């Protein structure tokens, strides 16, 4: 009883759920539910069928292959969903006093088990949480259950007829109706409009015709593709690209650069000439963020129109370098195929749902720091009682010591004041009270009353205790930020001193 | 009940503990413990260098006078009762105590005596120190706190030594180690500014120097220029050679170090040590000027840290006149104020510590964070048969940036990875793994589908364990105590390797 998580457990009339189904198999397991020719041995389904698209995927190839498609597995009649706290099948056997010896998944097909848990349903369907960072579940079901199971056809993603993984992405991206939802037929042809004719262009004919075309150091290689890369956007193909990428210094042509040199060195002639050996080696390249347009949080380039200019400016760069720093075409070829199915990979993970640095137990990185809630419960502000309660951070830094020099707090009048007394912040054990005033009636700032430095082997552990004079709920209305701000040190950011501000990110809540 | 912590309690005769006291009553306290709402009480410790730590002068927190430390003791019995939440209302109500009695009057009567002291004449709380710390402290009632008696054990001011040198002199004791004679080091730096400054080369160089407001960019050249001249002189001898490889040590941070001080320190500042001590302990690149990095104090010995706060003074004398509000600062109140932030950074280092990648502290490495998700994650359990997950966070600071895969410890036997539930989750995407061995005592991983971290996009990777005998893992079965998380590609010393992201396990049973 103390393994069985009844809140998400109920029986239900024609359960459904979702199979991701690979290239081949999509037809044949139409036909029904069959074992291939331990203690989990079963058949897997979710709950999530985006989530089950990612099990369709080319196993011989699965970075790039092709994608299969999704069932959708229905059993006649009632059906106990048994959801279950922990994934360890002999502590579920005993804490439900179960056969030591039978598997937990041959155990869960029998008419006994089926007895004891299924609230009068026919079989039962394990639960489990699908994954860290994800709402769905995973269903474990009994191969000889399963022998029951109707299976319709929710999706074939190869008779969609689309390149690459593009249908299967888009597919994904339908998860969020924001959202990153892009057409990679118009971005595909787009980039080989855009490449082709860039080609032709008299000022890059002119660039090109200046190229040491021949092998060189990665110091000069990378002065040239940084003269390339300017040229290469000044055509009216790169227009807009040129617009969005001047300020951000991660959209640089520095970085575009060394993207090139780093592609030219790595691809040998064995991986240039197959897609899965590319994608592989590309995809453990850094830097990716610069073709992306992807930094601090964002997809900045999320149309067709500028993927394509970016993607095209990135394949003529690899053209160039190749033979500055290279070893062989494939620019244009399995190059720009991988690369789009790198946006893909990350523009995905980008749609999904998550908690931004600073939220819940997530970290947020800045200036060298690095500084988190200990629990997700320390990043709750509860309200709606009279009292007490406390919150910790942890926080420590990369390397050399760096200070902390003191926290923002958020107060509201009645409901939520500093606890001068028991706020405090400890250095490695070593505990240090600390001196609160206030700014205004919406923020206290609190002073460490001895320093306190961080660094690789000394972290801290920063103490906030709020009291509550009221038992009145906190509202909306009445705070203005949703942030502790702890600080590091002191910099000249605009000709003017200030903080390095390291945010954590609270929610109130009542019980 | 719920809320007591039994096996943190005991009674015991002649319960002695210690309390830190500041300049002026060293005396007064030992004649008795008098006061001069729910926790009010009287505070005490285990420990007697975190004791030390409460005794500085409260109106001078930074740089003031330490006190002293005394020793306390009941006579009789005593009851110690460990609690296992802070929060007073939580537990009057677990123990039922009156929610209207403050909980540190409760303790003091005779009623929560006779129920809760085992028969000993009083009752003295104790809640953990803090946390990274294995002290506890002590909430004595302030009426039964009467009779307790209270001896010396040392008075920092009688040892008459400069600043907070008796204070932390004491503390370092505690590792029987950082343990440097600042009485030495005093004396040894005002003698090598003394006679650096009459250097020829030196005075040739304070010659050269405009002497009046300069940009920044200026500045900063000319200093590094005085750091080059000055560390040729014999008196900084061995700083120079102690200073060569590592560039945190580098001239170029001593000069922005020394900028930085002349910009923050005003007329007012360095005529008040406190206020100095205030401004310095908020700048950024002290580590450079103390050696530290990487995690560990390199300038270790009196003679090279006297060298290097020598070096220091003078570059911080010759940087006033460049972007300074004022000179006699460089060789007075700096030095104090220095040799402070020195004391305090190496008794954090001389504390205790887990280190990056060890429990629950993040790893910190090419713009990676990484941490065990708890504590148990990080403890492989041995002797069993069976199964152990554990859960590791991945995440990175801005741009995606990949994960190539995992490195994992297997033992012919008591250990092989689980291939089936070891897997990859990046904002709820599950990805199976490709595993590996690479020989017998290393299994690979790889995921099935790219992997990129980076602002907003995180990883869960678990790590599923199989034990195939109840033996026990022995010390040398086992080659490496880490977790090898590989980051991007790149290139050192000629040649191709991954970023090194390390998770440190501990192996242990169980009971």
């Amino acid at each position: 009883d103390d393994v069985v998580d009844s809140s998400k457990s109920f029986v239900m009339e024609n359960f459904s759920s979702y199979h991701g189904t690979k290239p081949g198999y999509v037809d044949s397991i139409q036909k029904g539910i069959q074992k291939p020719k331990d203690d989990w041995e079963g058949f897997y389904s979710t709950d999530n069928k985006y989530d089950a698209a990612g099990y369709s995927v080319d196993n011989e190839n699965p970075l790039s292959g092709k994608a299969g498609g999704v069932v959708k597995v229905t059993y006649p009649g009632l059906t106990k969903v048994l959801a279950l706290k922990v994934d360890n099948a002999e502590t579920i056997k005993k804490e439900l006093g179960l056969s030591l010896t039978e598997p937990l998944m041959e155990q869960v097909g029998t008419e006994e088990f089926i007895k004891r848990f299924g609230d009068g349903a026919s079989r039962v369907v394990l639960s489990l949480p699908f994954a860290e960072g994800s709402s769905s579940v995973k269903y474990i079901n009994n191969w000889e259950q399963a022998k029951a199971l109707s299976v319709e056809l929710e999706i074939n993603f190869e008779t969609r007829g689309k390149r690459g993984q593009d249908a299967m992405y888009e597919y994904m991206a339908q998860a969020c109706a924001s959202c990153i939802n892009l057409d990679w037929d118009v971005i595909r042809d787009k980039t080989k409009t855009k490449i082709e004719s860039l080609k032709e262009q008299g000022p890059i004919k002119n660039k090109m015709s200046e190229s040491p075309n021949k092998t060189v150091s990665e110091e000069k290689a990378k002065q040239y593709l940084e003269e390339f890369h300017q040229t290469a956007l000044e055509q009216p193909e790169l227009s807009e690209l040129k617009t969005v990428t001047g300020t951000n210094p991660v959209f640089a042509g520095a970085n575009y650069a060394a993207w090139a040199v780093n592609v030219a060195q790595v691809i040998d002639s064995e991986t240039a000439d197959n897609l899965e050996k590319t994608t592989a080696a590309l995809s453990i390249l850094p830097g990716i963020g610069s073709v992306m347009g992807i930094a601090d949080g964002a997809v900045h380039h999320n149309t067709e129109e500028i993927v394509a200019q970016s993607i095209a400016l990135s394949s003529l760069m690899v053209a160039q370098a190749i033979p500055l720093v290279g070893e062989l075409g494939f620019a244009a070829y399995n190059f720009v195929e991988s690369i789009i199915n790198l946006f893909q990979v990350v523009h995905n993970s980008y749609n999904r749902p998550a908690y931004s640095p600073g939220h819940k137990t997530q970290p947020f990185l800045h200036d060298g720091y690095a500084v988190s809630w200990n629990t997700v419960e320390d990043s709750i502000i509860r309200t709606g009682f009279q009292g007490e309660s406390g919150h910790d951070i942890k926080i420590t830094a990369e390397n050399t010591p760096l200070p902390i020099a003191g926290v923002l707090l958020p107060t509201i009048p009645g409901k939520l004041d500093v606890n001068k007394s028991k706020t405090h912040i400890s250095v490695n054990g070593r505990k240090i009270r600390m001196r609160c005033r206030a700014i205004d009636g919406d923020v206290t700032f609190c002073r460490p009353k001895s320093p306190v430095y961080v660094g690789n082997g000394v972290h801290a552990n920063l103490h906030v205790a709020f009291h509550r004079s009221s038992s009145e709920k906190i509202h909306s209305n009445e705070i203005s930020s949703d942030s502790i701000g702890v600080l590091g040190y002191q910099k000249t950011v605009d000709h003017t001193k200030v903080n390095s501000k390291l945010s954590l990110f609270f929610e109130i809540k009542s019980m």
